[PDB]
């Protein structure tokens, strides 16, 4: 919707200037990449030219028999044949012009580089702070059904992250793109307009080039699908498993669900082979074609073009170094053109609701003004339904009118819409047909800002903002002074309890502040409402969200000094309306009544007598990291020209002793690996040599030795690509397998352990089910970012450092001391610039988290803002609260630019110096050019390559958290743990149970509600039941019987033998459980029911005579499919009364000693209650059971029963007797 140019529709004409002049600049400086190869190009001719005399002069006397044609003396006063041969060029004057100009082009390229950067950020923010102000006071006058329409959690995403995405793209993004577009243009245009044939020849190896490019980059996101289609075939299974768990500890399935969870992992680890395998050879290939046009561009410019005498070596080493600097600009442009898009999708938001023209909003012309109204009120046939739901009409040709100077109560249903009636007579929305009138005269026609300005409203949940108390009260009106403030809080009742604080009217009252009781905070928003003096006061029902200690003072603080002024109230509840004037009742949105209470009274008041005689997903996350990684592995494709300019841009964490120790099983990989990097990182110096060694050829005096040392390189050339792309592939293969190894074994070990936990673990929410899959599937995916992957690199980076120092140092070290000198710079350019960057992008992000807490804290109670509080204020503070992110971005513009501006012209002045110095070790000391061209090279792109290596910011520290929070869960030791040693073993298991006042607290839960003085005794076959109580510990004793939490004091006595002492495995075995919610697996029904006693392959026999002493034969014998029947995913369709049967069949099916049914027979229909209750009454048969159930005494009149409601078990016995007594077991009845 949004064309791109549309994004700067905020800019200034200050904005178009410093757009422009950055502009400007930055098509200067991407002049001088390209540009530059000009002087190179003369300067290697020179050379060339002084080294062809400079070997001429050492034969020996060759015109000193015969005047002939080339010595020396051709410089002097002699006539020599061919001219003036000798004398004239003196190298050292050249190279002090040539690095003279150099150090001139480092300058501009400071200057031009600051002014680019500095200028388009500026602007950038400039337009994006016009940009914010602008957007939020356009959502501060939108009716309020547009913001029930949107959510204010999405609108704080558009105002931080969408208009960010709009400054990535207005920012130095449009810049850089600019800089590096001209940089390519000028690249190909000097390479054609200097030599044609060989431009166009090496231009034409490109298509070949680009299907493999292309190929990666497709395959990149073909493969990130495939991969998580395949780990979901696993991920189903720990999603099943963690979701289920309680089921899957109490029958002791935790490993039959670690084989099912080993048995697909197998699916993603051949597709992480696939990748890496399909990766390393498309980035081989690409490879081997960069060597073969090396090899074929030198070779075609050699042969014909330049030993035949068109071209000359200086323009042949110009035409080679500016195609390729321009195709690497192209290259590096494609990040910019993804953060156009990016931010043009994104600005659609913006601009549409920017330009949306609110429905009714607060402005100064929107009608009449009235003066001295009587307050009287009417409605004329009002139909409204809300705009999120029209569907529903809620007021219905409602016709009521409100006397001046009374006080109107409105009563009826909740869902009757008795509130929505206020939001009108202030205006939140205009109601779809009929009228609404104050005073004779329609709300509509009626400025709004001075009709609210009349009404004060009570909000059913009081609301205060983040200021001071005096603050807050001053909010209802502006120009009110103090002691007007205090006598509002006097009548309010407020300010005893305000002067009582520690600050007095002075104290903070925001929510993240300090707190106040309910009863207060509807005090102070009564104080609020009070200040203003309305002519109308809504009563929106303000006791409702109030305990009842202060909903008495806020009701005392109500119908005390009302008077004068009308009052629609809306009472909650029905005591308190008899003080109303007129009471008006409403019935499916239409009012009914329309009298006084006596009147309502008339008759049976259904709804009055009747209050008064009751009251009387993995998936994101594993996709990003995927994606994330993908990307990271793709930086090997980066190549940077010889000579020339290069490029510039393309809880605790766990110690990797740890990670490294961890992955020791697949070290071989790793080895080959790290062997085939090692050749990779060798690779790059090797060419730059190779690059110089063709220099050197230009100068042999013999043509034919001369053709055959260039044909000898260009096969080097190719047997160097050839070897490029063995290595390559050898290297992604290798640590792709030796990654995917790695993540198999962390996700089964996790897995493993995580299922080991006691189930204290899992409740707790940093173990989420959600979150705990989030860190099986992407967590453990992540880690092999610190692993062999890193190790790769760190062998690369080492091996080109060391071969590149090895020739530098080998053939000249005078020379190598100087250009070493600027080592350090070249290398830590890149990741001084990336770290000072995501540094600014936090200090952003710090700073415009100051202006979030303003606008969610105006947007999340707009309705105040709207109705009782001042709209303009919020804008007001938002725009000058809009000035921190202006200033850090101001600076950043500086800093950034000061940098990009030091770290593109630092290769400049490196040039100049070192080819100063070269020209001087050329004429005194006798080095051979073709040397200072093979130190310099091989030492700048060591600098590059090592500052590359230093880039592992985003995904390595991840990874060692990641690391870490796996090695903190295989290293955690349960309270409980289900893989403890054995004991406690006692072959006559009886299944006596006894509690000892045991004491239990629910951790993940508030410490209160303390579960206490639990007693009671169960012999063997007895059943216990426990009744009555709403919870306060009925539910607990099947969780502590069964050992999912151990008591927190007193002990629970198996046959005697303490629960803490007996081994989990054995008692769990000997339990049996079912639930109030039954939890079966995606697998058959013989195998749910096969599930009870996994630890042995029981027959069909059992399974069979379980199903009929459920009530389950017949259903399922008589079901489509029968005993193979698949459950749940499969699409078959069970009502819970027919999952309950297969719970208590696969509890049956292991003969318990101990039965828990845990509220059973809770199904919605009554006829599956009464199939179920059978099953569960013939289960407990010769049983030692507890039975809860939220049924009357007819399921429990078996046996003894509980029946306390606070912990302690103080009422016990039979039904017989404990109805004869007549205790609390009387209330079943009542």
């Amino acid at each position: 919707r949004v064309g791109f140019f549309q994004l700067f529709r905020f800019s200034s004409s200050t904005d178009i200037w410093l757009m422009f002049v950055g502009s400007l600049c930055a098509f200067l400086h991407g002049i001088a990449q390209p540009g530059v190869l000009l002087i190179f190009g003369t300067m290697t001719d020179v050379f060339i030219d002084y080294d062809v005399e400079l070997q001429e002069l050492q034969i020996p006397g060759k015109a000193c028999v015969n005047n002939t044609i080339v010595w020396t003396n051709s410089s002097l006063n002699q006539n020599m044949t061919n001219g003036t041969r000798c004398g004239l060029l003196n190298i050292e004057s050249e190279m002090i012009k040539f690095a003279s100009y150099y150090a001139g082009i480092a300058v501009a390229v400071l200057i031009t580089g600051y002014i680019q950067i500095c200028f388009w950020v500026i602007a950038a923010a400039r337009q994006i702070q016009k940009m914010r102000k602008f957007y939020f006071r356009r959502i501060m006058r939108m009716e309020i059904g547009w913001f029930d329409c949107n959510s204010v959690g999405e609108l704080n995403t558009r105002f931080s992250d969408d208009i960010n995405k709009i400054n990535d793209a207005i920012a130095d993004q449009m810049a850089l793109f600019i800089q590096r577009m001209t940089s390519t243009i000028c690249g190909f245009l000097l390479g054609f307009f200097r030599g044609w044939k060989l431009t166009l020849v090496i231009i034409s190896v490109s298509p070949l080039i680009g299907i493999g490019a292309a190929t990666i980059g497709l395959s990149v996101s073909k493969f990130t699908d495939y991969e998580l289609k395949a780990y979901a075939k696993a991920g189903v299974v720990a999603d099943e498993v963690i979701s289920s768990m309680r089921t899957v500890a109490a029958f002791g399935g935790e490993k039959r669900e670690v084989e099912r969870y080993e048995k697909n992992l197998v699916f993603a680890q051949r597709w992480g082979i696939r990748k890496g395998i399909v990766m390393g050879f498309f980035t081989g290939f690409v490879w081997c074609l960069i060597f073969l046009c090396y090899a074929l561009a030198f070779w075609y410019g050699s042969t014909l073009v330049l030993d035949e005498g068109e071209y000359t070596p200086g323009t042949l080493v110009q035409i080679f170094l500016s195609v390729i600097v321009g195709a690497l600009n192209l290259g590096n442009a494609s990040p910019c053109l993804e953060a156009f898009a990016t931010g043009r999708a994104a600005a659609t938001s913006i601009f549409e609701t920017i330009d949306r023209k609110p429905i009714i909003d607060c402005m100064s012309e929107d009608g009449y003004k009235l003066d001295r109204i009587k307050g009287e009120i009417e409605f004329h046939n009002v139909t409204f339904h809300y705009p999120s739901r029209p569907e529903v009409k809620i007021l219905n040709d409602l016709n009521m009118v409100i006397k001046p100077g009374e006080m109107t109560a409105l009563v009826g249903p909740s869902g009757a819409g008795k509130s929505t009636a206020l939001q009108l007579i202030q205006r939140f929305y205009d109601p779809c047909e009929g009228m609404v009138t104050v005073d004779g005269h329609d709300i509509r026609s009626l400025n709004i800002q001075w009709l609210r300005d009349q009404i004060g409203i009570v909000e059913q949940e009081p609301v205060l903002f983040s200021t001071t108390i005096a603050e807050n009260i001053r909010y209802g009106r502006e120009d009110a002074t103090m002691e007007d403030i205090v006598q509002a809080a006097k009548e309010a009742n407020a300010y005893n309890f305000i002067m009582d604080l520690p600050q007095q009217f002075d104290t903070l009252v925001g929510e993240g502040g300090g707190q106040m009781s309910g009863g207060q905070k509807q005090r102070v928003a009564i104080a609020r409402a009070l200040i203003r003096n309305p002519k109308i006061l809504l009563l929106d029902m303000a006791t409702s969200a109030l305990d009842n200690e202060s909903e008495a003072m806020v009701q005392e603080v109500l119908s005390k000094i009302q008077h004068g002024h009308t009052i629609i109230s809306v009472a909650h509840r029905l005591s308190t309306v008899r003080a109303a004037d007129t009471i008006i009742g409403f019935e499916h949105g239409t009012a009914v009544e329309r009298g006084t209470h006596e009147e309502l009274l008339e008759r049976k008041g259904v709804y009055f007598t009747l209050v008064t005689l009751q009251s009387q997903s993995y998936q994101d996350s594993l996709r990003a990291s995927i994606r994330q990684r993908s990307k990271s592995q793709l930086s090997y494709l980066v190549h940077e020209p010889p000579l020339a300019v290069v490029d510039h841009k393309s809880v605790e964490p766990a110690p990797v002793r740890r990670i490294l120790k961890f992955s020791a099983p697949e070290w071989p990989y790793m080895l080959v690996g790290s062997v085939g990097a090692a050749v990779n990182g060798t690779v790059t110096p090797l060419y730059a040599f190779l690059f110089s060694q063709i220099l050197g050829t230009f100068s042999i005096p013999d043509k034919e030795e001369q053709r055959s040392q260039i044909n000898g390189v260009c096969l080097l050339f190719v047997a160097m690509g050839c070897v490029s792309l063995f290595t390559q592939f050898l290297q992604g293969y290798a640590f792709a397998k030796s990654g995917e190894l790695l993540t198999k074994r962390l996700r089964k070990f996790g897995f493993r352990a995580m299922l080991g936990q006691d189930i204290a673990w899992f409740d707790d929410l940093r173990n989420s089910p959600g979150a705990l899959t989030t860190r099986l599937a992407t967590d453990a995916s992540q880690v092999q970012g610190a692993a062999g992957s890193q190790i790769g690199m760190i062998v690369n980076s080492f091996t080109n450092v060391t071969v590149a120092m090895i020739i530098a140092f080998s053939f000249s070290w005078k020379l190598s001391l100087v250009i070493l000198c600027f080592f350090p710079f070249l290398a830590l350019s890149g990741a001084t610039q990336t770290r000072m960057l995501t540094g600014f992008a936090s200090r952003d992000k710090q700073a415009l988290e100051m202006v979030g807490q303003i606008t969610n804290e105006a947007l999340s109670n707009i309705r105040t803002v709207a109705g009782i509080g001042k709209e303009r204020r919020f804008i007001e503070a938002l725009e000058t609260e809009l000035e921190k992110p202006f200033k850090t971005a101001i600076q950043k513009a500086n800093i950034y630019g000061f940098c990009f501006a030091f770290a593109q012209c630092i290769m400049f002045i490196a040039n100049s110096a070192s080819y100063r110095y070269g020209g001087y070790l050329i004429s005194n000391e006798g080095l051979h050019f073709s040397y200072v061209f093979r130190v310099i090279s091989a030492v700048v792109l060591s600098a590059t390559a090592l500052g590359r290596a230093f880039s592992y910011t985003p995904s390595y520290a991840k990874a060692k958290i990641s690391a870490a929070r796996f090695f903190q869960l295989l290293d955690r030791q349960p309270p409980i743990s289900v893989y403890n040693t054995a004991g406690e073993k006692w072959d006559n298991f009886q299944g006596k149970i006894d509690f000892v006042d045991c004491k239990f607290t629910y951790p993940s839960r508030p410490d209160s509600q303390v579960l206490n003085g639990l007693s009671v005794s169960i012999s063997p076959g007895q059943t216990l039941a426990f009744v009555g109580s709403s919870g306060c510990g009925k539910s607990t004793s099947i969780q502590l019987l069964e050992r999912f939490y151990d008591p927190d004091q007193g002990k629970v006595m198996i046959d005697g033998h303490d629960s803490k002492k007996v081994n989990v495995q054995f008692l769990r075995s000997n339990i049996g459980i079912v639930s109030q919610e039954p939890v079966l697996f995606a697998c058959s029904i013989m195998d749910n029911i096969k599930y009870g006693d996994n630890t042995k392959e029981i027959p069909m026999e059992r399974v069979i005579a379980a199903a009929k002493q459920a009530q389950l034969h017949d259903f399922v014998m008589s079901l489509p499919e029968k005993y193979e029947t698949n459950v749940g995913s499969q699409g078959s369709q069970l009502s819970r009364g027919e999952k309950q049967r297969i719970a208590i069949a696969r509890a049956i099916v292991r003969d318990p000693k101990i039965l828990l049914l845990d509220e059973a027979t809770s199904a919605l229909d009554t006829e599956s209650e009464k199939t179920v209750q059978v099953a569960l009454d013939k289960a407990r048969e010769g049983r030692t059971c507890i039975v809860i159930a939220h049924r009357l005494s007819t399921i429990q009149n078996a046996d003894i029963i509980a029946v306390m409601a606070q912990g302690v078990v103080i009422e016990k016995g039979t039904h017989e007797e404990l109805m004869a007594q007549k205790g609390a077991y009387y209330k079943l009845v009542t």
